[PDB]
């Protein structure tokens, strides 16, 4: 019942923010920014992703970024892996846990990464193998588990299917998001409800996109549920695909401050995040979404 | 425990918003953006105020945009009204429902309005005993419920005291609203636990203002707690005098939106609502905070 006393919030705008970002960041800039971070108080930093640059021009500078950040004690930095290939880049450029993904949705799958459910599931399973075999910490990211922009409504044994399934792999915690930005906190009651009920909620994080402006209001009702692990993105950087022009992960600032209010330790000093998030606002010559960025510029 | 079926939402922008956006909207253009949201579905529509034009100059045509709205069938068209002297306009107006304010925080109204909560408080006292013996719906506006810009802290006995006093006048609806926006959730609870214990639930609303983006997100508290009158703007009109260049009040699309998802009835068509807000928005010729009215614009 009683809202929980600390929740560890984790930061991957340098990844997903960044590469849904219409604007190339100066791979210097990127580190410089990604240091900030790091002496942020944040304890997790997706800082790169290693898919094949092709399809991510906008963090073609994976390897280089990952050899440049000061990297804090006390900080997880983590990089998204798309499959072995990405996994060896990925060990030398001193990842400490890798992040594999997949969607819930067969057709949101098919198209984004090109592989049936299964298929993908196939591969997580030794990617993760051969992770955890190299002494790094894994973690898994399904997405569309919300609703998908193709199939619309996405059925909740599917996720918990999958769940089951990636759990079985040998995961540490698995990421269940909002891809399209349409949850509810009824929605995300009935879900956490159906999951929570087999899976730890220790083991179980939330990454929720406010193109709606409902990630928040969502995360309350999480927080009832006993989910403790927050996904954000400083600034509020990244806009969604499927909608341009609105806002995508929730503010990173915005998760910490609400946070703060109602007495839940994150370790994060705001006052620092906050300074982060105006830095690449200008480096972007763009506002961001976040709504504390806005009220810290006074 | 379970949400409510219906839940009815209130819309100020045309007064809370336009008096609080540095832009002057042509006193028609006001009548031709009310005329839209009087077809909107909305039951219920501040159409202006009536303080002195020497205070609230962007609001000066109240008088004549009382009477230039189309003025639908179920709708209840109300108006702040300051005093006797604002009464006997808001009569001519036309004006359903009169709807009275004053502050919680003692420094807060004699720094708004000059007069201490007492003087304010007889001021209502007879401005609502006046207003009904003309056959009018009052309600009344209790600000700075959840924290002072000036005394940062509001006691709830404080609250309840005038809250008490508020609803002996005759009032019918006492709305607690959030000015300087730093309410969460726990907050919101221990708040309307206090008062839910000695007030009629059914007349209680809820004016949020998400200057840190945590006005839904109070709302789903508010909605467990069996608060079921909100208040909104749409688009977001009117931003926070107490913190420049941050949103105002919660954008009332974006709180048709989440509440539609959740499977509650608002009886707003949104639709409507989101082309309204894009009209104001180009009048305006400044984006608003709105999260849906941006996906709206695709």
């Amino acid at each position: 019942m009683p809202y929980p006393k600390k929740v560890t919030i984790k930061e991957v705008g340098p990844r997903d923010g960044l590469q849904n970002e219409p604007v190339w960041i100066a791979t210097e800039d990127k580190i410089t920014w990604i240091n900030q971070l790091s002496r942020t108080g944040l304890s997790y930093i997706e800082i790169t992703s290693f898919v094949h640059p092709k399809w991510i021009p906008a963090l073609r500078d994976a390897i280089d970024v990952a050899k440049g950040i000061d990297r804090e004690k006390g900080v997880t930095y983590a990089a998204l892996v798309p499959n072995q290939r990405g996994l060896e880049n990925a060990l030398e450029g001193g990842i400490n846990e890798a992040c594999v993904f997949m969607s819930a949705s067969e057709t949101h799958n098919r198209k984004n990464i090109n592989k049936s459910t299964s298929e993908s599931l196939h591969i997580l399973k030794q990617v993760n193998n051969d992770a955890q075999k190299a002494n790094l910490t894994t973690r898994a990211y399904l997405s569309t588990v919300f609703g998908c922009p193709y199939e619309k409504d996405v059925p909740i044994e599917q996720v918990i299917r999958l769940s089951e399934a990636l759990f079985e792999f040998g995961i540490s915690e698995l990421s269940l998001g909002d891809t399209i930005g349409a949850a509810n906190p009824a929605q995300v009651e009935t879900v956490l409800e159906a999951l929570l009920a087999r899976f730890p909620a220790n083991q179980i994080a939330l990454h929720f996109h406010d193109t709606r402006g409902t990630a928040l209001a969502n995360m309350v009702t999480a927080l009832q549920m006993g989910i403790t692990v927050f996904d954000g993105s400083a600034g509020g950087l990244g806009g969604c695909p499927y909608a341009p022009g609105s806002s995508g992960n929730a503010a990173t600032e915005d998760i910490v401050y609400m946070l703060e209010q109602m007495d839940i330790k994150t370790n994060v000093k705001l006052e620092k995040l906050l300074s982060a998030a105006k830095w690449i606002e200008e480096k972007m010559g763009k506002p961001l979404p976040s709504r504390n960025l806005q009220v810290f510029k006074s």
